[PDB]
């Protein structure tokens, strides 16, 4: 801990906060996560340990890095190598081409980050952009999947009541209905995500929370004209997949990236540029920065 110097703030929690930190004699920098672990409860210790176990279990070049996990006097650090590119969200917005492909080649990283996680039986539960990083500034960034404070951990396929964890747009419908769920959780994120990344707005949205968790155990999203007149059928037929209500037919991770808007990518996505979907995922986002 005395090795690293602390910067600004990157983000707070409730007992813990999130700040740029480089390791002094080497000038590596890193994201450390420093809990206070005084007054801490034996659930709050567990979720601090299982946290801590999850990330250190994920090596993947579209996850982020566990570098070290520290136990001090009345605080513990959870240090990440650091990514310098920002939200995902915010580099989309700031370019001059986008298109289908683009999107198809951001989604297939996150399903790969996902597929990745169940593959070892982690469950993230909160996929959202606010997790969805770029390596670096370079031109062909990685994506990475960040912030497993939510993530559980499962054994094979046996869905249990978890408990009610998330974000409200995010939520799949089985959590909603305080139903046994597992890792077709992270698959109905997907969706969302993938959804927002072909239009810029969410599939499912009203100022009344309520109301939204209606619209989301109903399905009740659809492709409105004439923004989606030019999306390609695959792509409409992957978010289909992904929002499926039912958990067990919902397409896996690893169905996913079999499918031809990701595998046959160049010859099956679109490469029309978007720009309706730029404008609004500025506006989404700047929705976002209020909360
Ligand atoms: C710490 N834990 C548990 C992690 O999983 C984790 C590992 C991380 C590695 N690199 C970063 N770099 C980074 C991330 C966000 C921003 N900001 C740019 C300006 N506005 C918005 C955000 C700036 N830099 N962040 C990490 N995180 C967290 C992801 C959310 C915050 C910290």
């Amino acid at each position: 801990t005395d090795e690293y110097q602390l910067f600004e703030e990157l983000g707070k929690g409730a007992f813990s906060v999130v700040r740029r930190c480089m390791k002094i004699p080497t000038g590596q920098e890193y994201a450390a996560k420093i809990i206070n672990t005084k007054k801490l409860s034996a659930r709050d210790h567990q979720k601090l340990e299982r946290e801590a176990r999850i990330c250190r279990l994920l090596k993947h070049p579209n996850i982020v890095r566990l570098h070290d996990s520290i136990s001090e006097e009345g605080f513990h650090y959870l240090v990440f190598d650091l990514v310098t590119g920002g939200e995902l969200f915010e580099d989309i917005v700031a370019r001059e081409y986008y298109s289908e492909a683009d999107a198809s080649h951001c989604i297939q990283q996150i399903l790969e980050s996902v597929n990745h996680c169940h593959l070892n039986g982690i469950v993230h539960r909160d996929l959202k952009p606010e997790n969805l990083l770029l390596a670096s500034k370079s031109k062909g960034a990685a994506v990475k999947l960040a912030d497993f404070g939510l993530a559980i951990e499962v054994q094979g396929d046996q869905q249990a009541w978890f408990g009610f964890a998330g974000t409200p747009g995010y939520l799949s419908p089985e959590v909603l209905r305080k139903d046994p769920y597992g890792k077709p959780v992270d698959m109905w994120a997907c969706g969302v995500i993938l959804y927002i990344l072909l239009v810029g707005y969410p599939p499912f949205w009203d100022e009344d929370q309520h109301r939204l968790y209606q619209q989301i155990k109903a399905g009740a999203y659809d492709f409105p004209s004439p923004e989606w007149d030019t999306v390609t059928p695959e792509a409409k037929d992957l978010i289909n997949k992904m929002l499926t209500i039912n958990p067990a037919k919902r397409i896996t991770a690893s169905e996913a990236l079999k499918h031809p808007w990701i595998c046959q990518r160049s010859t099956v996505a679109s490469m029309m540029h978007r720009q309706e979907t730029v404008d609004c995922l500025k506006k989404f986002n700047a929705r976002r920065k209020l909360k």
